[PDB]
């Protein structure tokens, strides 16, 4: 529906305490100051989306094609670009990040 | 709310037939192979995801720091890049478009 939404805010995780532990040297140079005790507090997560397109197409009873087109901006059909494409495999071929 | 996965399979939309019609010459040039008639059949859509992070973590002497870290691919410690940070402000500072 809506790409780019914040997840639940967790008050501290083992990964969040690891993020501060990696960011303390870079933050210390940019702040001109030493931070005291670094303890995990509360993080959220935003997921960005894009749109990849996978098509099944009938060549005759002997052949059947898959197609793969990347799109960026909606409202322009000419922005469709072929980035992947599968062969003569049947309609039984499931379109699965091929 | 919803897991990733391909969208609904439409058995030959007017967009599906237009995508294969435009990719019929490009498929035959890239494979060097001649295909008979390509008619629309069933396509599915594909959702890519990217993950930005918004963290709070109290590293002050008496203070609280809050920073967001953008990452590309998971399983890489060098992929975790600090792009945005907050200082000595408390848990009241919400990580918002940042």
């Amino acid at each position: 529906m809506i790409p780019g939404g914040l997840s639940e805010a967790k008050p501290a995780t083992p990964e969040i305490q690891e993020i501060v532990d990696k960011v303390k040297p870079q933050l210390e140079e940019k702040t001109n100051e030493t931070y005291g005790k670094l303890e995990a507090v509360q993080y959220k997560t935003q997921v960005v989306a894009g749109t990849n397109y996978y098509i099944k197409v009938r060549a005759g009873d002997n052949k059947y094609m898959h197609l793969k087109v990347f799109k960026s901006l909606p409202g322009q059909n000419e922005d469709l670009v072929l980035t992947g494409y599968q062969v003569d495999k049947n309609k039984d071929d499931e379109l699965t990040g091929f």
